[PDB]
């Protein structure tokens, strides 16, 4: 008479999640304010246990208590509009689940407001794309821990499974913790794609490699430690030829699009005081990407060196490979330092090892790399920074020679390497016992009387320099 | 019996500004809610036309109308609290001037709310420090234009005077444009200091020079095109001694303090879609400087190359100079691109040439470099980007060779150069006709079906990439 879970908003992401839930033996109610999308789902659901509803009242009354309602509607005001309409129809203990690409600060607000109406609110990050939602995504749910455990069985059944069987879902933390770490996953994803793009730019501009050799190189890289979904599809992309047997990717306009999640991570890092240089450079790299016609006009006015390489290209290709793997470690080390601080500031008590665990499959950044981050936190739960992990430390201690060679060669040949440059600069600053920040403190004391501390004496000092 | 202008908040900044005003022949009323500071300044103003008040009602009733009130109260709630209590006592046409380090969005809110009660509001950036506030600071007032004109004489009197005879103050724009431009100034200031810090880092760790040679180099640089207040005081700083013959700068804790305007500029750039890489790296550089204990522990676990240099040090030191000057050009170009975008979105109608004009003196980033920015916009008011100005373009055309050599050398010797690196990366990215964002777009279409556009034909496309 009543279904076990309900899904509002039946675009392709909501349709696929509901179908995923139904494929595991659960009964699902579906509703869409525009009932035409409900009418096509039912025809695409011949045989499936999908119960359509054509009103919020009928939808809510269709669900067993405590009601489990998954919100898969457009982010922003539509989500708040759907919440406000449901609130009069719900009963105490009902559970709302926002699976959209929501800013975590809105989730904090909705969770706080709804809780005063005795209503549970789970903001859940969902990663994996359209195909990921239909077969097994990465799921980052945050909110009331008790309400999570009441829906954990459903989430665990639909989530992607790692090679050790563990489902790629776990309780992240209170209120907005889930949507927060989904935002950080996307920020990490930005840097992964930009580092691949810089490897690609070096192979094309500096080495003059054809699209076939570019694809084969990424495939060879994918058979080793760099194995990842993004590197896999990068190999497939350079295989996709077009009308006249040319690389289709070479005819795509170089203007990188964006939703909020990219700039949101960088803004949050700045607010928290975390040096998220690599991801931020990637976000900034998308900004420069978008002013195409301005760059086209600047290319005719500003000259640079002509890229040339007189050495062994296969040896240098391997240096790019080392540079890519080391830059991932530096980028992830920054992203996990941000989550550690956000956990502390928001009192989320995050378990960073669990985040790497649920990112091993389902999500876009999924890679064997994620298993070694989990190994890092499994070996040392108090690990203060990824660079200090014994395995990762041994890598960057080795690969730094190739990363320096790759950056310096890119700079002398006019090939921009913002992600590579940021990684090596992060490694050199983080390991530096003494930075030139003492001169910054001396200047601020000069013109602003901002005082300073000393390296030998303890206390606060001010100096009349002139 | 009445005064011409009033100052609320008598810490050092509000004090010196009140004394600056009084030094020009104006009558100033002063107030501070904690009367401790008020009693002290009346002792410090023996013989000066300073009328002290000891209640908000007495303060307002002591000023001639339209009343001109300079608020120098702690930013945030204390400033909004002062406005809320002043409002019932004011009359239509009165003018409030907030001169603290205020987030421009707060100024937008206050201005529009107070406009509904016929109260003018001016958010004025103040740059120059305590001494600069006493003699002549840079002033960036934003608000109602006819409210600025009724106080323009006072501001022009107290502002620093460039050697054109022009004062370092202009009507910046409506509402929060004054505090916005002040915020970008501080963001630019962060980068100027980080670039100087990197230049110094290359001298100590790579070239092995000591404080004597480092100081004389910055003075040598300050005689040429790089002449700036910041580079000048750097040379002075590397000469202050421990009284045990040591350079005092070397035993200062390398944990850079920071306040809002630094990260505010980067956060704003990220909201506007502006590539502010150099200022942002400098903000991030201060963050990583703060975890000193985390760094000293990493210093014993993460090794790197032993910095060694064998070539001609004087040629390379000159290369560092060219690297510093070109990095400023890219950094300022990013900052002035941000301001151009911000005025477009806020209809502020900013005149960037006037900004560089009033930063020629009084402010912290003041330098002959800012005459060239003024000369750029005077040469081309529709300048797309400072890098396209013929003078700057010729500089970066030649200096890019040096900046590459410095960045490559520092990278090979483990000396971090985040400002130098992001500047040459900005140059190579801004001038790149074709960037590798085509691959990023292809990937976003692969896993997200976000679709893409093409270079040859036109329209929007989505592709089945794998079979
Ligand atoms: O599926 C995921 O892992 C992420 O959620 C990501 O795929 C996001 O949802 C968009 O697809 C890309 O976002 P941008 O437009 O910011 O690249
Ligand atoms: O006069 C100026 O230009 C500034 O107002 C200055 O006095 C301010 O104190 C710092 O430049 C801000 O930088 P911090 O955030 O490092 O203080």
């Amino acid at each position: 008479m009543t279904q076990q879970i309900g899904v509002i908003g039946l675009a392709v992401m909501g349709k696929n999640l509901a179908w995923n839930i139904e494929s595991r033996g659960y009964s699902v109610s579906v509703f869409n304010r525009s009932s035409e999308k409900t009418d096509l789902m039912v025809e695409e659901s011949k045989g499936k246990n999908i119960h359509p509803t054509y009103s919020l009242e009928e939808f809510v009354n269709s669900l067993e208590k405590p009601r489990k309602i998954l919100l898969m509607v457009q982010a922003g005001k539509a989500t708040d509009a759907t919440i406000d309409s449901l609130l009069p129809l719900l009963d105490d203990g009902d559970i709302l689940i926002d699976g959209g690409n929501t800013n975590y600060q809105d989730t904090i607000r909705r969770n706080k407001a709804l809780a005063q109406s005795a209503i549970n609110f789970i903001g859940m990050g969902v990663s994996g794309g359209e195909i990921g939602a239909l077969t097994g995504p990465s799921l980052m749910p945050g909110g009331q821990e008790e309400a999570y455990n009441k829906v954990a069985d459903i989430l665990d059944a639909i989530a992607a499974k790692a090679k050790d069987g563990a489902s790629c879902v776990t309780y992240i933390g209170p209120n907005g913790a889930g949507h927060y770490v989904k935002m950080v996953h996307n920020g990490i994803e930005y840097a992964d794609m930009q580092l691949i793009a810089e490897s690609y730019a070096m192979m094309k501009e500096l080495l003059g490699m054809s699209h076939e050799d570019i694809a084969q190189t990424f495939k060879d890289w994918n058979a080793g430690e760099l194995e990842s979904y993004l590197i896999e599809i990068t190999g497939d992309i350079f295989m996709k030829l077009d009308e006249n047997k040319e690389a289709l990717v070479e005819k795509i306009l170089d203007t990188a699009g964006q939703k909020g999640t990219g700039k949101w991570t960088s803004i949050n890092a700045l607010e928290l005081g975390i040096p998220l240089t690599i991801i931020t450079e990637s976000v900034f790299a998308r900004f420069i990407s978008s002013i195409k016609e301005e760059r086209v006009n600047a290319s005719k006015e500003l000259n640079g060196p002509k890229a040339s390489f007189d050495g062994d290209k296969k040896d240098f290709l391997e240096k790019i490979r080392k540079a890519l793997y080391m830059s991932k470690i530096c980028s992830y080390a920054q992203g996990f330092a941000q989550m550690r601080k956000a956990s502390e500031d928001n009192e989320w008590n995050l378990k960073l090892g669990d985040l790497a665990m649920i990112w091993r499959e389902g999500c876009i950044i999924r890679a064997q790399f994620l298993q070694k981050i989990k190994d890092a936190y499994d070996n040392n739960p108090g690990l203060q920074n990824l660079l200090l992990d014994p395995y990762f430390k041994n890598i960057v201690t080795e690969y730094q020679d190739a990363l320096r060679d790759v950056v310096a060669t890119g700079v002398q040949n006019g090939v921009p390497t913002p992600g590579f440059s940021s990684s090596i600069n992060y490694y050199d600053s983080y390991r530096a016992a003494d930075l030139p920040a003492n001169l910054i403190q001396a200047q601020r004391d000069y013109f602003g009387a901002h005082t300073y501390e000393r390296k030998d004496k303890e206390g606060v000092f001010h100096t009349q320099w002139i």
